[PDB]
């Protein structure tokens, strides 16, 4: 399969990509050079993770060896909540760039649709746990994003944990001037968002799988909770393929026209689930995959429920 995907704004992105999130510090360097060594050319990146420094020490190190060169690095970051203020965003860029020590980020987006109060605390709260909200609105945070393009931070601008009418929000916003890139959701057997990816990719937006294998090192998981790697169904389809489950689980969104970004800090990992490009599921393998939902979702804060932009009261 071809290594990179046409997003809207001219570029291409590479359709598998390294995951960060919960990377430790410690660990998150190496993780990266030996990504990059082993073939990965996209890792994705965000200041609420803690660790773009630790990722930037790496970024840089293959650049300098000339292991790679820049316009062959697809780095993507992320806009944190406390920052969608008008006079915050490009700050919150310039520190993401500072950190992963480039000149411009490939592809920047809004993490979250829901806006909170800016200061240090990237959950502030009211003295009952509530998430304390920003009156900015999602298309004037859009507008933001539009000025970083024009002033060469960001390459392309996107959008992530948006629900369709979110999505429609911006597309039919007044005075538009560079549609969301990409889209990034959950999505994996057990959440399969058929309805949110016909209408991002519908609308030519690129769909981006995050938490494919299914967060299982995600700090609020429980020891009876479902489990992909596990499940013995697609560990069958795994073996009639000759591969790990990880690889089918990879090679499923690959096969849906998405970008995967997998997390592994293990080096024998990080190789294994880049080889993926040499093996194919047949459509019934997709069919039979599509068919284990059971929208089951891993990533929502219970702080956020009331949030006027929460994104997941709607069905999709
Ligand atoms: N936009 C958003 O709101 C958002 C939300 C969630 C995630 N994301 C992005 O998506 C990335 C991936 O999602 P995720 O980190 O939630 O989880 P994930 O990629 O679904 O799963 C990561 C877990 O799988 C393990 N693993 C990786 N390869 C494996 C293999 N071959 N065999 C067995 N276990 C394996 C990792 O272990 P080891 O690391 O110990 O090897 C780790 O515990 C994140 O890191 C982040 O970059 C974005
Ligand atoms: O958001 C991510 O990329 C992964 O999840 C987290 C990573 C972090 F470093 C810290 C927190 C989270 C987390 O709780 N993420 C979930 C989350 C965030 C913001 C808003 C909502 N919401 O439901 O509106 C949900
Ligand atoms: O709520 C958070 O901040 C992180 O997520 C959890 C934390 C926990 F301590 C326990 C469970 C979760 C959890 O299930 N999180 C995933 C989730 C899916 C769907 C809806 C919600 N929600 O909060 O409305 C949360």
């Amino acid at each position: 399969m071809a290594s990179r995907i046409l997003l809207n704004n001219g570029a291409k992105m590479p359709i598998l990509g390294l995951g960060t999130w919960k990377s430790p510090p410690g660990q998150v360097t190496e993780a990266v050079k030996v990504a990059i060594d082993v073939g990965y050319r996209h890792i994705d990146c965000a200041h609420v993770y803690q660790n773009e420094n630790e990722v930037g020490v790496a970024i840089q190190e293959k650049l300098r060896e000339q292991v790679v060169k820049r316009e062959e690095l697809f780095i993507v970051s992320k806009l944190w909540c406390t920052y969608h203020e008008k006079g915050l965003v490009k700050g919150a860029c310039q520190k993401t760039l500072s950190d992963l020590k480039l000149d411009y980020l490939d592809l920047y987006l809004i993490h979250w649709p829901t806006g909170f109060k800016p200061g240090k605390e990237f959950f502030p709260l009211d003295e009952s746990g509530n998430v304390v909200p920003s009156d900015t609105n999602i298309l004037d945070t859009w507008a933001a994003m539009e000025e970083l393009v024009d002033e060469g931070l960001v390459k392309a601008i996107g959008i992530s944990n948006f629900n369709h009418l979110q999505v429609e929000m911006i597309l039919n916003k007044p005075g538009l001037k560079y549609k969301p890139a990409v889209n990034q959701i959950e999505c994996h057997p057990y959440l399969t968002q058929e309805k949110l990816i016909q209408y991002c990719q519908s609308k030519g937006i690129v769909v981006t799988a995050y938490s494919p294998l299914g967060s299982p090192d995600r700090p609020w998981a429980k020891p009876e909770d479902p489990s992909l790697l596990e499940d013995p169904r697609i560990k069958a389809i795994a073996a009639k393929h000759n591969k790990t489950t990880a690889q089918v689980l990879i090679r499923f969104p690959m096969q849906r026209n998405l970008v995967v970004i997998p997390k592994s800090v293990t080096p024998e990992r990080i190789a294994e689930n880049f080889k993926v490009f040499d093996f194919e599921l047949s459509s019934q393998d997709m069919t039979t995959l599509l068919s284990y939902n059971r929208n089951w979702r891993v990533c929502a804060a219970l702080s956020c429920t009331s949030h006027k932009d929460y994104p997941f009261h709607e069905e999709f």
